[PDB]
DNA sequence: CGGCATACG
DNA sequence: CGTA
DNA sequence: GCCG
């Protein structure tokens, strides 16, 4: 009833188990910060399976035969339906670790391994990070100084007039090129973290060269607080965004690909993570096929599938189409 | 047991 | 290392 | 941590 891959089914943003889908999510958060990706990968699996359910799951016995639930993946959902609440889960959320690790990885410019050595130093804060400035990188200095406004969500409402600017600017870059939003707003969400687009032309070749007369331009315009250039295809960002008398710090990513890969590069890019993550391990190993954002790779034959559309990618991977809104694995 | 996505800056 |  |  159930398919193991979440590729394979469609998940909404919005479901029915949202309580048990976030404790289990806990735990994977948990595992990466201990650099267990095996288990992360699970807990975070066994979360999807539950978004993907038509129903709440209200007793133990509903678990049974579905992937992803073995026996601490159930122990944990046993505990919530009992009890209303996980101890495990508990004690990650009021461990020390936990909130540290969750707070520093939270910096644009840190990671797991960065927010890990400073933990082991004794670092617990962003004001002990602050008094320390010497050992940040220019990115992590960014990422520090506007890590408040970075901590507020983006609303749909805003993603409108940032577009607006952008395609201002890469109009002035490339005339004709075309920019899409990608990332949690396609997929329907009506807030998220940053803003994603990708920037394609409908000629082939004349993509090359684009990002950088884009952010160029909107240097110009006093719109870019950080980026790593201030060639290249990824730049990831913080701009500045109106606000009532005022203005705050955003993070936007832009991605330019040729129009011969932009259905690969709209499929990565609108993710979710995990259903990115499930499409290229069913990819491969149930079809011998290699995928990533820039093609669709034969290893027997060594040919590229030219694919035109989104829907092209699924059935040449032998699945049912899914929209961006059922991507939110 | 091996495997766990696969890129670019 | 960081980013996605 | 779980699948195959
Ligand atoms: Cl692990
Ligand atoms: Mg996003
Ligand atoms: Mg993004
Ligand atoms: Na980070």
């Amino acid at each position: 009833w159930m398919p193991a891959y979440a590729c394979q089914r469609p998940t909404p943003l919005t479901h029915h188990n949202t309580g048990l889908s976030e404790a289990l999510e806990i735990l994977a958060e948990a595992a990466g910060f201990e650099g267990s990706e095996g288990r992360l990968l699970t807990f975070c699996r066994a979360a999807s399976v539950l978004k993907a359910l038509p129903s709440p799951v209200t007793t133990l016995s509903q678990l049974q035969g579905l992937p992803h639930f073995g026996e601490h993946s159930s122990r944990v959902v046993q505990e919530l339906l009992e009890h209303g609440v996980c101890e495990e889960v508990e004690r990650v959320r009021r461990s020390e670790r936990y909130q540290t690790m969750k707070l520093f990885t939270q910096i644009f410019g840190v990671g797991v391994k960065t927010a890990d050595r400073w933990y082991r130093e004794g670092l617990r804060t962003l004001d002990d990070l602050r008094e320390q400035p010497q050992k940040l990188t220019q990115q992590q200095k960014a990422g520090l100084q506007h890590h408040q406004d970075l901590s507020t969500p983006v609303l749909r409402s805003d993603v409108d007039a940032l577009q607006q600017v952008v395609e201002e600017a890469v109009g002035q870059a490339l005339p004709g090129a075309t920019v899409t939003l990608t990332g949690g707003f396609r997929r329907g969400k009506l807030q998220g973290h940053d803003v994603d687009f990708l920037i394609t032309h409908p000629k082939e070749g004349q993509e090359a060269g684009l990002l950088p007369r884009v952010m160029c331009r909107l240097q110009d315009q006093g719109l870019i607080l950080y980026h790593q250039h201030q060639a290249f295809e990824r730049s990831f960002c913080i701009f500045r965004l109106p606000q009532p008398g005022s203005w705050k710090a955003v993070r936007v990513d832009l991605v330019v690909a040729p129009v011969s890969q932009f259905p690969f590069a709209l499929l990565g890019w609108t993710g979710s993570k995990l259903f990115q993550r499930e499409l290229r391990r069913f990819s491969r190993k149930e079809k011998g096929l290699w995928l990533n954002s820039h093609g669709l790779f034969d290893p027997e034959q060594k040919t590229f599938f030219q694919a035109a559309s989104e829907e092209d990618i699924f059935r040449h991977l032998g699945l049912e189409y899914l929209p961006p809104e059922q991507r939110n694995a």
